[PDB]
């Protein structure tokens, strides 16, 4: 509530949200010789060392990270906590049996600690997290995040049909369990609840009606589901909800579109669906790694810009094979090159930080070093491979340095992770 | 000569095969294995209890229990002088490739980067690579010198390039003949070293230079041939505009006598039916380079069609354009490229491509690629539990195929604990 922390090094952030990718250059700030001052888990002051250093009393030691890159904490807008151990239709062989283990509270506790360590080790300070059907396991996840005062959005999976009996809830149990978790965890410190129907195929009309009820009763909770990942899933949803005008219309007619409504994947959207997401101000989680690993297809980021739809990056751990947001951006580059779309390092860095924060409606809280922002940040270095150090040494522009961090970065690039203005992870 | 004795869990493929479904039958796992090495070759291989009596008391067993031991990985397309490269047209070549390669005109730079290049292969468990050198012959000597010091089986050559590129990087048809010949004489079958005649590709080689490449292959029948083929539609159109009297891109190389046994074509993303059949008939080899194919948006190599056409395929990192030396990450990208074609790459097929399959594509499968008696002792000690996420996923895998899938497609350089070349330890993880 009191003492100042002073962090010195080279900082990169985007200073405001934008509407066109061509505007990112104008919003990007690089301070090679920067100073970040932290008070009460927030940015007190940020800018040039020479402009700010006079504020540092002799009673305080400077944390010197000169030679490293310091960026805002990465934002993962779609990840499954109970799928860390998962290795490769898919649902019945892999997802469901893996998730089954998280009924054991002691397993859920151990894996909550492992899950949070994996995010911090990868520089992820905020995530929108799929829990389990089991509410004990969402408690374990929130308890782990709560210990370090992490800003995390999570929820109990709602799933009453078309899956194994060991993983089914009911419409009613899914209402009461979600409400009780909302009551314990929503706006509990920096924690936030998302109403999390797995997706249309595994939720009865009765359960969709409960999800709608929860959103009506708790207007400031998040909504988090899957949307149009694969053509079979879309066909299956149309066959189960034939009176609705396609997949998104199911969620829309049940009042689950709007501000802080996050749809994962959105690979195979109709024109009408793109416009609905735009009009509702609903959010997409672009999950390139799983989209390639399952051969789901190529997310049209160009169209999302055209349609002014909020996009954040998701790892979709489980189906995606990395926690790392730099590797996720690398896969985004690959997905986009196959569409002849050239993802700039500026745009990638935007999507990983303030862009994703905007997609979760948290851009007033995190995502750059503006005064008043929550002090979540990552000390990075290009030391992952000798090849990364070589390419970084041969880089002179900020775009080239960002590019080397994106294309050859992994967990070894993350030196330190700060959550709530406190050191919560060192590499070693 | 004296014996070395290696103990731990081994996996290899014991014979080349015709279908991916046949690999399972050729796959050998020995949990408690012993490998005996004499004169850089496999003296004896099999169960610890069947072989340990042959271990004289004068030598210590190298005990790698808890690790997996595999044959050294084969990288069938990589550019030595492009490690430091950072970057809607093949003016990728003009902005990135050509300026980067220009630095390797300094012999002292080329020597420093030869040492770095070899270190990066060993650190990633690559023991054999088919390497694009420089246009400069003193820089190919640097590369061969470095490989020679540890008696590596490496295939490399001087790049031939007389046109359509910056002046600082052009040779001539004649200089390209004499330079290549001199390197062939110094290095081809010098220990385990092998020369490849390396015209960069059709666009950057005059008819006169293609005529020299043809001449060298005629004069040196047991050298390799190594070029690029049909990576992207612009490149193909450019080749058709420069060689309009030839029946497409591959016909250029074929009419100049550069197809056949030990002729390796990198990429082959955009092959016509006629081109697939020509490579098949000629017994020519493809280097599948998924990572660069994705980074440059070249497209998706049709591995299914290569199986249908009985065309040898090996994996290439295409460093430069690719971002990793690591064969496990390369196989990961291969899995992704193939899933977009609804082709499911099994662990068996990934493991096969990285080892005996790639060795077959380079014509080296009688020399390397498994632990059969008489094979060259190039192998990698792997810790597939090297990171906590890897330990978790491996522990949670029940079958050999699931473990091999985690080890072979979701590992990185941290998985490589020890690399052995010519039966000697040449790399330990720090
Ligand atoms: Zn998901
Ligand atoms: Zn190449």
């Amino acid at each position: 509530e009191h003492t100042l922390k002073a962090v010195r090094g080279s900082f990169i952030d985007v200073t405001r949200t934008i509407d066109n990718p061509e505007e990112i250059a104008s919003a990007l700030r690089f301070i090679e010789d920067g100073l970040l001052l932290i008070k009460q888990g927030k940015v007190e002051w940020f800018g040039e060392w020479e402009n700010g250093k006079h504020q540092i009393p002799d009673t305080i030691r400077v944390r010197d990270y000169r030679g490293k890159l310091i960026v805002p904490g990465f934002v993962d807008t779609h990840i499954h906590y109970p799928q860390s151990e998962m290795v490769g239709e898919w649902l019945n062989k892999h997802t469901f049996p893996t998730e089954r283990r998280y009924e054991d509270l002691e397993y859920a506790r151990e894996m909550s600690a492992f899950f949070i360590k994996q995010l911090l080790r990868n520089g992820t300070t905020t995530a929108l997290v799929f829990g389990t059907v089991h509410p004990q396991s969402v408690d374990a996840l929130f308890e782990a995040a709560s210990h370090i005062n992490m800003r995390m959005i999570a929820g109990k999976v709602m799933m009453d049909r078309n899956a194994p009996d060991y993983l089914l809830d009911t419409a009613e149990s899914s209402y009461h369990q979600s409400k009780e978790l909302i009551e314990r965890w929503h706006k509990n410190g920096r924690l936030l609840y998302a109403i999390t129907p797995r997706f249309a195929p595994t939720s009865s009309p009765e359960q969709m009606a409960m999800a709608q009820r929860l959103k009506e009763e708790y207007p400031d909770t998040w909504v988090h589901t899957h949307l149009c990942e694969n053509k079979d899933e879309i066909a299956w949803v149309k066959s189960l909800y034939p009176d609705h005008d396609g997949y998104l219309d199911v969620y829309h007619q049940y009042g689950l579109t709007g501000k802080n409504c996050v749809f994962a994947h959105c690979v195979h959207l109709e024109e009408k669906e793109w416009d609905r997401l735009s009009e509702t101000k609903s959010s997409i989680a672009f999950c390139p790694t799983s989209n390639l690993y399952l051969g789901s297809g190529l997310f049209n980021l160009k169209k999302a810009w055209q349609k002014k739809v909020k996009v954040g990056m998701g790892t979709d751990i489980g189906a995606g094979t990395t926690f790392n947001m730099l590797q996720t951006l690398n896969e985004a580059y690959k997905v986009l090159q196959l569409q002849g779309y050239r993802l700039s390092a500026y745009e990638a860095f935007y999507l990983a930080t303030l862009g994703g924060a905007k997609s979760l409606g948290l851009d007033d809280l995190i995502g750059n070093f503006l005064p008043g922002k929550e002090a979540d940040f990552v000390v990075m270095e290009p030391t992952a491979t000798p090849l990364q150090q070589l390419r970084y040494d041969n880089s002179v522009s900020l775009v080239d340095k960002l590019f080397v961090m994106m294309t050859l970065g992994d967990d070894r690039s993350i030196y330190r992770t700060y959550v709530d203005g406190r050191l919560v992870y060192e590499r070693n």
